[PDB]
């Protein structure tokens, strides 16, 4: 299939955390306007990760989804503290195409199956955060605070067995840096699953996307590089197409 370029928007209280540099926008911190803009310049999908205070989180995330769904015509995933089926269901019904689950899936792997049974595997994105620990790739939960003691290899296989549709693979060893995607980790996971893999963490330049796709990623996610205009989406797709990557220029 064609490779996908995905923009991730960290949101809180209906706003983009740290804002952006797109002066052309009426509101450079409006996640809906920014998402709409991205869909017009070449982004294939969007991911919205919410960190709103628990008391207002449920309603805030639902309002965001409703607005995004009517303004943008590309697929979008919503995530950030989705801990059970009822929360995932409300968000999908309100307009999200997919939900991302991470800590809740590790603690209860049947949650993957519960969501997939009603919404299909394609609606379930399992976000897997991993890091090297004593020579082994380990799965971490609670935003990278807890080493679960579960090997990446075993969790990847279990996630597909439970019915997930896609894996959002973030290397904690590269996330937050601009040194490039963790291609060794992507190549490690590639043969263990038939599911689409979204590479996440470490993007700093267009060549990093080419490397991640050669490593077997089906999609490449980034945030800050796009928001602060370090990388132009249109230029990136042109670059990737130039070098043999099947991206959508349509």
């Amino acid at each position: 299939l064609a490779k996908r370029i995905i923009a991730c928007l960290d949101v809180k209280d209906g706003r983009v955390v740290k804002g952006t540099n797109f002066e052309n926008l009426r509101d450079s911190g409006d996640p809906v306007e920014l998402g709409k803009f991205y869909s017009e310049i070449g982004i294939d999908e969007l991911v919205f990760l919410d960190i709103t205070a628990s008391v207002e989180k449920r309603k805030t995330m639902l309002e965001l989804v409703e607005k995004v769904a009517e303004q943008i015509d590309i697929p979008f995933t919503v995530g950030g503290g989705i801990h059970d089926f009822e929360t995932a269901s409300e968000l999908i019904l309100r307009g999200a195409d997919k939900v991302s689950i991470n800590t809740a899936a590790v603690e209860n792997p049947s949650l993957i199956t519960q969501i997939a049974q009603t919404f299909g595997s394609q609606a379930v994105v399992v976000a897997i955060d991993a890091k090297r620990v004593d020579g082994e790739f380990m799965v971490f939960t609670y935003s990278g605070k807890k080493n679960t003691g579960i090997l990446l290899r075993d969790w990847v296989v279990e996630v597909e067995k439970r019915g997930a549709g896609e894996i959002l693979l973030t290397s904690i060893d590269r996330d937050g840096t601009k040194s490039g995607y963790d291609t060794e980790m992507i190549r490690f996971v590639r043969p263990l699953t038939t599911l689409p893999i979204i590479a996440s963490g470490g993007a700093g330049k267009m060549e990093h996307f080419l490397e991640a796709f050669l490593a077997g990623a089906d999609a490449a996610l980034a945030a800050s590089v796009f928001h602060f205009r370090e990388i132009d989406v249109r230029e990136l797709k042109e670059y990737l197409k130039k070098h043999g990557v099947n991206v959508r220029l349509e």
